């Protein structure tokens, strides 16, 4: 229930203000997975975690942008 934030309009997600605990990653993911969802920064984007089963994450091993 885990994976790398699809954004709205660029496949890849832009990069992350912090590395360890945040906010800006934590909001990120909770307007995409719902209010209960977690996150976190990788190493440079926003990385969600807690989600739904059916939740969409875009393939970071198949392609690469960050």
């Amino acid at each position: 229930k885990e994976g790398y934030l699809v954004s709205k309009s660029t496949g890849c997600k832009y990069e992350c203000l912090k590395l360890g605990d945040n906010d800006y990653c934590l909001r990120e993911c909770k307007q995409q997975y719902g209010k209960s969802s977690g996150g976190y920064c990788y190493a440079f984007a926003c990385w969600c975690t807690h989600l739904y089963e059916q939740a969409v994450v875009w393939p970071l091993p198949n392609k690469t942008c960050n």
